[PDB]
């Protein structure tokens, strides 16, 4: 029922998609009756460290547009000292919400999503970006295709957290997180979701004596991937280029 202006162009609000730290995401309709998502960021109580992190995310989102279709499309933006408006493509739903609703995940949709996740995370790594905070919420379903929504530059779950991030951070950090997302899509839980206590959870992730259970499934390829990603030592963990050449991703 409402309306907002981004670079002379008018957008009518359909619904509010999300909220957070001085930031509201909306589903909008433009003058050509096309659907988009607008993220509004209030900079009134924002400092220079915050502004430059936001400016850095917009710059990376803007550059990585051209390098991959697995990155959310950023159509337009308006930046002032009071706010930011980002006009982006609209997804159907985020991966976290889609997984929370779904009682079972189809092996084909799973393989397809995995491919998308590796291509997206691979792309950011080629530009010196390591996310380090990957979770299903950073992924959006856009016409059966997964897209990466942020680069960790600008939920606080810890279930997808690599052992190296706990120790106190290389492209291998993201492999651990992607492994945890695939583990959830495989077994219906993250490898440490059983641990109610958050400190015991952290003590279990770093501890090598704490064996991660990999139950036997029909897809033995999918089992090897999980076993390769979830190696507590970054040095002994599989790389993204090697994951893209794995039989799980490649064999039809
Ligand atoms: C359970 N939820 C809230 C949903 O069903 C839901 C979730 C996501 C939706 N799509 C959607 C969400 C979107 C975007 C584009 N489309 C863009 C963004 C975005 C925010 N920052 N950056 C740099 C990109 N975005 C987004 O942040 O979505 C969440 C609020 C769900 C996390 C829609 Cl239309 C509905």
């Amino acid at each position: 029922f409402q309306s907002m202006s981004v670079k002379g162009r008018i957008y009518s609000i359909l619904k509010q998609i999300g909220s957070g730290g001085s930031s509201k995401v909306f589903q909008v309709l433009n003058e050509k009756k096309q659907i988009y998502a607008i993220k509004y960021v209030n900079l009134e109580e924002a400092d220079n460290q915050t502004l430059d992190s936001y400016r850095n995310e917009i710059a990376y989102l803007n550059k990585l547009q051209q390098h991959s279709d697995k990155i959310i499309r950023l159509y337009d933006y308006e930046i002032t000292d009071q706010y930011i408006y980002m006009v982006m493509e609209c997804g159907n739903i985020d991966l976290n919400s889609w997984l929370k609703k779904k009682k079972s995940i189809d092996p084909w949709e799973r393989k397809s999503y995995w491919k998308n996740m590796l291509e997206a995370v691979h792309t950011i790594h080629q530009h010196g970006i390591v996310h380090s905070d990957l979770k299903p919420a950073n992924f959006l379903i856009v016409d059966g295709m997964l897209k990466l929504i942020d680069f960790g530059i600008a939920v606080g779950t810890v279930n997808y957290m690599p052992p190296e991030a706990i120790k106190d951070i290389s492209p291998k950090s993201d492999v651990w997180s992607l492994g945890c997302i695939l583990y959830y899509m495989t077994y219906g839980k993250t490898p440490f979701q059983q641990i109610i206590n958050q400190i015991s959870k952290l003590h279990a992730i770093i501890d090598p004596n704490h064996e991660i259970e990999f139950p036997d499934i029909p897809e033995k390829d999918l089992q090897d991937v999980l076993k390769c990603c979830l190696k507590r030592d970054p040095k002994q963990r599989i790389s993204i280029p090697e994951l893209l050449a794995h039989p799980y991703v490649q064999i039809q």
